This record gives C-alpha cells, structure tokens and sequence, in this order.
C-alpha cells in the first residue's frame, strides 16, 4: 500500500552503454546489448587522472504495477554525475547539471498501468569540470515513491530543536503536505517520536487545510522531558515517524531521522550543547578510492571510523553535498559536520565547472542542499563555497556572497553559514568575510594574529590546513613519491607542527579542517594529501595528527629499520606521554621530553614540539620506544625490526562477518612478511587473489598515488610492505566466503569471511 511506504529502492535491473547512441530515449529502441547492472555505478573507476567525461546512458525497462494506478509516482535521484537528461516512455520530464545535489521526476502523467515502461536517462559529463576525481554515472542511489493524493512531497518535514536542556527539549516540527485530489480538504497529521529500542515516547498532533492543487504548511511543536542529547561521545539518534490522514484513512507516511542537541557561535568560539567545541577536522572528498564514487555505506563508515581513530570530531565537505548516507553516518558517530555547495562561482576555476550553471541554478542547488541536509544533527554550518575568485573583485564580489548568504539565513537559520576563503587580505578588506557568519581561512596560520585584530569582531576557524604530502612508509635519506618525514607540500602548504602551534596561539580559532583525512582520486592519478592512504592505511601522519587530538596513551616510531651500515638515520617518535626513550638492541639512546627536546624541521626551520628524535647510526636488529608519564610509569611501547628477504603473505580482515545484502564490504590487509612475520618495508611483490563460495572479489588497491593498476582485477602489488584486497558479500546468500592470496616465490595465504543474514 502506498499509505504506509515511504519510498523504495529502484536501484535494480538497469540497462548501461558508455557511448554516444542515436535515439536510445525512445521507448521501441533495443538494449538488449546493453550490459546488466544495479545502481548505484561509477563508470569512470573501471576503464583504465581517470578519464571521466564522455556519454552514458541509462535504461530500466519496468510493468506498471496495479498497485500504482491512480497513484502519484515519482522516482528520486541523489545523483547524477553529470549532465543529466531524464525521459519516461520518451517523453523528457528531467534535466539537472549539478552531479552533487539529488533531484526527482514525477512520472504520474506518464506512467503505463500493466504495460512496459521505459525510463532512460542520459548523462553527458564534460571534461575539465572537475578540480578532483568526481566519478561519472548514477553514483547515488535512487528511489521509487508511489503515494496518494495527499502526501507529503520531497524535503516536506523540518525538524528543529528550540530548547535543548537536560531536564527537557522542545522538539518543533514543520509539515508540508501536498493535495493532488481536486477537493479542498483539511488533514490530520500524527508525529510519533521513536526512541533507539523503536519505542514511540511521544506522539504530536497537528493538522492543515490544503485547497486542491496546492501545497501547504503547518508548524507544532511537542516537550520531550529527559531527553538522550545528541552528542560526540554519545550520538543518540531518534527516528519520526509522521502519518497524513484524510479522516478515518492513512493517506502518507514519512520517516525522518533527528537528533537534540544546540549549536550556538560567538566572535570567540563554537559550542555544542552549552560546552566549547574545537574541530580537530579533515577535509574529505566523496570517492572511496578503489570503490570509486558509487556509494557504498560501509566503505564510508571505515572511512569515518578510522578518522575517529585518529582523533577526529568534525568533517568539511570539500567541496560540494556528500551523499545522505554519508551523513546519516556522521549523525550516528557523532561527527560535526560543514556542509558545502560549491566549488566556483560566478567566475571559473576550470572551463566547464559550475559558473556554467550559476545564474540559473544557484538558488536551485543551495536551496536543494539545505532541504534536503536540514535535519541531520551532524550538521553545524552551511559552506557557501572554496576559494572562489569572488575574493578578489574588490566592488562587487562581496554581493555574490550575501547572496548564498541570504538563502542559508531565509531556509535555515538553525545554522551558520561559512566559507573558505585562500586570499589575503582580500575577502577581508573586500567586505566578503562579513556577509557569512563565520569565517573560514585556508593556510593562513601566519596571518591569524593579524586577522584578529585587524577584523576583531569575526568568528574564525582554519577551513583548510596543512596541505603536507607524503607516501605510505616511503624516506628518502638524506623522486615520484614523496618524504614520510612529513616536510614538504606545494608552495602554500606547511608541515602539521605548524597549524598546532598557531592553534595554540590563537585560542579563539575554532580548529581545523586538515587537506586531506584520506587520499582521494585526482583529476600520479591520485593525491598524497591524505594521512591515510587511499586503500585505508595509515601513513605516519596519521600518528603526528593522533598524538596531537587523543588521549588514549600512544607511541608511535618511524621510519623503518631496513638501511644500510653506516647511514645515520633520523628517528621520530609520535606520543601523546610526557616523554619517550629509545632502545636500540636494549641500549638506550636517551629520553626526550615533549615540549622540552625540540625537533628541528625544514619549511626557514621550525622548532617543533611535536615531534622527539633521535639521530641513530645504524645497526641492525630491532629498535624499541618506551613512552611514559611524568611519574617514569610506561603508558606504551612500540618496536620495529629491520626485516628480512619476503617469504609469506598473511591476511588481515578488518571484519570477518559481514552481511548477505549484496553491498557489505570486508577490507583485507594484505602484508608480505619475512620468515620470522616481520613486515618486509619496502616489499612491492604482485599479488593474485581467488575468492570462491558466499561473496566475491570486488576491489583491490595500495595506496600507491603514481601506479596505472586496476582497481578491479584480482591482482595488486604491495607498495611499502601492503596492499588491499575489498570482498562483498552476494545478496541473500550465507554461508563462508573462502580467500586465497598467492604471490610467486611466498607462502600462499588464506583467509574465511563469515556472511550473515
Ligand atoms: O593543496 C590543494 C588544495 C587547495 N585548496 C582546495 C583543495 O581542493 C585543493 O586543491
């Protein structure tokens, strides 16, 4: 019935061509050539930056169900990338540029009760369109919704918090319901409030005349006493559930997640729930590396997990909507998270970006962002754009901004807006930084002594940071890969140690945002931005960042112990503790207090308190830090070993049970160690690999930024010692998923994936 369902999944049984094909919108034409594919798909992650442009098509041929006759029918896209043409049965009914907002076409008028139907969308991306990777396809997923009459239409409940107290929460909500019947009528709504356990705790009443043929709008609200306050540590989500009805009958039912929490900003910080909140932050772009931008959830929740791993409480979307399930993620984990829509405005960064569509479409895009985002309680600001050349038209710049501003301020003002801003002075002596309600500065932590007291009433946070590059497990003592030792970036880029230290200057500074969390896919096809490499493995960045935003007590040592005799060999020790020592074959090589025994890097050097090292002639054998507290008490300890010739392969499932939905994802380290199980550093053996029973092989990958290997052959070489193997689950079949990894001259490996459900 279509009263109780709100909204199915239509990602099943396509049609694809990659190609340009005359008349293939038409109802009559053959596809039955065509490959056989579900959604969600990103095309350009399989060919061989990535070529991403070029022509795709897309066709679904379906039988209007009986259930839909009389009923309004709408099919839900959150993405598109790019340049989409949506016809049903051939007649056009959908055209959206902008591959990061969703749109919907109702195909009600259209649509053919118990014959075939036909819809066919064309996507017709561009090359030069994009700065970094955005895939190409319907990368996102998309949605069947068949309702009544009277229903509620897309976006149609906002959900805010006007009081948020321990003893109680106020819980306001916005109703929009739309009568397509031609009679005026008057319709009861029911919110229920549903806890965690799927309990209803509290149920609101409301109602709304709607003439016919129109749309209307109703605001209540309703106490929740003692209420679970969204919050960091403990990111309690609650789920309404809001039901039309026309008298006695059900007409609609729609779901929206919320949380209770308040946000509040002054010129001096950001807070959350009454406290102070700093964001230890990352920038992160939408793809999933050797997943490619189809959106996969658990790809994602790693992805996140592995960011709180390292300390992380807040996302930047750089540089443009992340998909729903993206943020329904940061909702449930607890992320804070800066929304952002555009990456260029009026004039181009690049010849076909999104000033092509600006005028027409801006006010489309940003309003689409914000009803579509408006209830996650993940999100605290709404980004209005990145380093936009807008900065430096002195007269009129400005006025493009007030005008993104404006709509943010118009459809929520529960959120400040933001932007990041590259120039300097600019944006600030150009009146463009006061018309968001927070400024944003990218790698300016040199200037923010003097941006506060030149702008002092300003709220000001780093939007984006560092721009440090490095390849996993990669020194070059004393290139096509970049230093480990965490030094060198592009011309306005700046070591860690550096945004730390005027972090700590300036306390009014709400935090940073990090260029980059992960490595993400470019256009050396991919970047070296990331602390975490692409395939998902920590660099010895992530450990300075660690050190830095954790208090759990850590210890971590690089580089590796591979050199030859007679090399002097700098030591770095990232730790949380008050000090470290360091052992080599159980002789010490002297303490080093944090804050107190400097580290010297070049930028002209800097003397960093973030970093303890060692200058260690090398012998072989193993070297050991012992990291302890200010009472001599150990808190950790780490040890390497200077490793042998490659003997074995040993395999590492993040998860050994995953589910039988189709989607679900194991990541499985892949390490070459020596005869003894120690790592081999520099180790670059191809790898083969056989997936039989419940699942199948999906992606494989390294973190190796300048390779032309596949993603998606069953082969990969390790780079600095690993490698990535990603297996998935087949739907709806359990049982074990069996692992072979062979490589020639090594000790064969294996490994069993559980599938549940
Ligand atoms: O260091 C490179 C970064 C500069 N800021 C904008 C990002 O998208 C990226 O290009």
């Amino acid at each position: 019935m279509a009263s109780v369902t709100d909204g199915i999944s239509f990602n099943e049984n396509w049609r694809f061509f990659k190609g340009e094909i005359k008349g293939a919108e038409a109802i009559s034409f053959d596809d039955d050539s065509w490959r056989k594919l579900n959604l969600p798909h990103d095309w350009a992650i399989e060919g061989p930056g990535l070529p991403f442009h070029g022509t795709g098509w897309y066709r679904k041929t379906f039988i209007g169900d009986a259930q839909w006759k009389d009923k309004i029918v709408r099919i839900g896209f959150d993405g598109a990338m790019s340049e989409a043409k949506v016809w049903i049965n051939g007649v056009k009914v959908g055209e959206h540029p902008y591959g990061y907002t969703g749109f919907e076409i109702d195909i009600t008028k259209y649509l053919k009760i118990g014959e075939e139907n036909v819809l066919a969308v064309q996507l017709t991306p561009r090359d030069l369109s994009s700065r970094w990777y955005p895939g190409a396809g319907i990368y996102r997923n998309v949605w069947l919704r068949v309702d009544n009459k009277v229903y509620i239409p897309e976006h149609g409940v906002y959900v805010t918090t006007p009081t948020v107290t321990k003893s109680k929460a106020v819980v306001q909500i916005e109703t929009t319901v739309k009568n397509a019947t031609f009679g005026n009528g008057k319709f009861n709504i029911r919110h229920s409030i549903i806890n965690a356990q799927g309990e209803t705790v509290a149920i609101l009443n409301d109602n709304v005349e709607v003439a016919a043929g129109e749309q209307g709008k109703t605001l209540a609200y309703i106490n929740m006493l003692n209420p679970n306050i969204w919050g960091q540590k403990n990111p309690y989500m609650y789920k309404l559930k809001t039901e039309i009805y026309d008298g006695k009958d059900l007409t609609d039912t729609y779901f929206t997640d919320f949380g209770i929490r308040k946000i509040c900003f002054t010129k001096d910080g950001f807070f959350l729930n009454g406290e102070k909140i700093r964001f230890n932050g990352v920038c992160l772009h939408h793809d999933n590396g050797p997943m490619g931008a189809a959106v996969n959830v658990r790809a994602d929740e790693r992805k996140l997990q592995i960011m709180k791993e390292m300390g992380v409480n807040a996302i930047r979307t750089s540089h443009n909507p992340p998909s729903p399930e993206f943020l329904d993620l940061c909702d449930r984990m607890g992320l804070v998270v800066l929304d952002e829509a555009f990456d260029e405005w009026t004039k181009a960064k690049v010849d076909n970006g999104y000033h092509l569509y600006f005028d027409e479409w801006s006010k489309k895009d940003l309003t689409s962002l914000i009803m579509r985002d408006r209830n996650h309680p993940s999100v605290i600001m709404w980004s209005i754009g990145n380093e936009i050349l807008e900065q430096s038209d002195k007269k009129k710049g400005f006025t493009v901004a007030k005008y993104l501003a404006d709509i943010c301020r118009e459809l929520d003002p529960t959120r400040p807006s933001t932007c990041g801003f590259n120039y300097y002075p600019a944006p600030f002596d150009n009146n463009m930084a006061q018309q968001v309600d927070i400024a944003g500065m990218n790698y300016k932590p040199g200037k923010y002594a003097e941006v506060q007291r030149l702008y002092p009433d300003l709220p000001l946070y780093g939007s984006e940071t560092s721009s440090c590059t490095s390849s996993r497990g990669v020194y070059h003592l004393p290139t096509n890969q970049v230093t480990s030792y965490d030094l060198i970036g592009p011309k306005w880029a700046y070591p860690p140690d550096i945004e730390f230290h005027f972090q700590e200057m300036n306390p009014r500074f709400m935090g940073e945002f990090i260029w980059t969390g992960f490595d993400y896919l470019g256009e050396s096809r991919s970047s070296y931005f990331g602390a975490v490499d692409l395939c998902g493995l920590p660099k010895d960045r992530f450990y300075l960042y660690q050190s830095q935003w954790t208090d759990k007590p850590m210890v971590h040592i690089l580089p590796h112990w591979n050199w030859k005799k007679g090399m002097n060999i700098p030591v770095y020790v990232y730790t949380n503790c008050y000090e470290a020592e360091l052992f080599l074959n159980g002789k010490s090589l002297g303490k080093r207090v944090k804050g107190r025994d400097l580290t010297e890097i070049m930028v002209n050097t800097f003397q960093s308190k973030y970093r303890l090292s060692w200058d260690v002639p090398f012998e072989p054998g193993e070297l050991t830090v012992k990291a302890y507290n200010n009472l001599g008490e150990l808190k950790a300890e780490k040890t390497i070993r200077t490793a042998g010739k490659p003997a074995q392969i040993k395999l590492i499932p993040d998860r050994k049970v995953i589910t039988a939905d189709g989607k679900d994802l194991s990541y499985i380290t892949v390490r070459i160690e020596d005869r003894d199980g120690n790592l081999c550093p520099e180790a670059d053996n191809l790898v083969e690999f056989s997936v039989e029973g419940a699942g199948h092989f999906r992606a494989v990958g390294n973190g190796n930024a300048a390779t032309t290997e596949s993603f998606i052959e069953p082969k990969r070489k390790a780079f600095s010692g690993m490698c990535m193997l990603i297996v998935q689950s087949d739907e709806n079949k359990q049982g074990k998923m069996n692992i072979t990894a062979t490589s020639k001259g090594l000790k064969t490996a294996k490994t069993t994936i559980n599938v549940e459900l």
